[PDB]
């Protein structure tokens, strides 16, 4: 009964130049096609133009990890394939638990490139941030990032970099449970 994964995206992660493993995300291309498409294309862009080379600039343990600011690296930048900003596509899905993918924003209809991966269930974000994927593999890599040493301002002391990213196609869309990722 769960939403269908139609596409995969991978992130090969490094912290301060040390490889820490791959995150694999399933995207709900039937539920939020426009949001999913943005993410997939930004994952396919080259550095400075998309996710490769960008960092998780905001990390809050017992909450979420946030990245996708490929133009300013600090939360103030980023842009979508549709222009600087695009509208909230729908709020069909909730932040069911750790390991859900949702768009960062600065209020209604301000989606860019920035996104976060939850590390706990975050009901207060439901209806405010568009949820569009679920972690499929590499939740331990997420947790590694979640626990990385921080500076004040919720910033990793060492850069947490998406060294590489890309899109793996999907056979046959499959349903996933609306539950925390183990």
């Amino acid at each position: 009964k769960g939403p269908k994964v139609t596409d995969r995206v991978y992130f090969d992660m490094e912290i301060g130049g040390k490889p820490i493993g791959r995150i694999v995300i399933g995207l709900f291309g039937k539920t939020v096609p426009k949001t999913a498409t943005n993410f997939i294309e930004l994952a396919k862009k080259p550095k400075g133009e998309g996710y490769p080379g960008s960092k998780f600039h905001r990390v809050i343990a017992d909450f979420m990890i946030q990245g996708g600011d490929f133009t300013r690296g600090d939360g103030t930048g980023g842009r979508s394939i549709y222009g600087e900003k695009f509208a909230d596509e729908n709020f069909k899905l909730k932040h069911y638990g750790a390991g859900w993918l949702s768009m960062a924003n600065a209020g209604a209809d301000t989606n860019g490139s920035q996104f976060f991966i939850t590390t706990v269930k975050t009901p207060w974000l439901d209806g405010r941030h568009v949820v569009f994927g679920k972690i499929l593999e590499g939740m331990d890599v997420v947790r590694k990032i979640e626990q990385t040493e921080k500076l004040p301002g919720d910033r990793p002391k060492q850069d947490v970099i998406i060294a590489a990213s890309g899109h793996i196609a999907v056979d046959t869309p499959f349903s996933v449970e609306r539950e925390a990722v183990v």
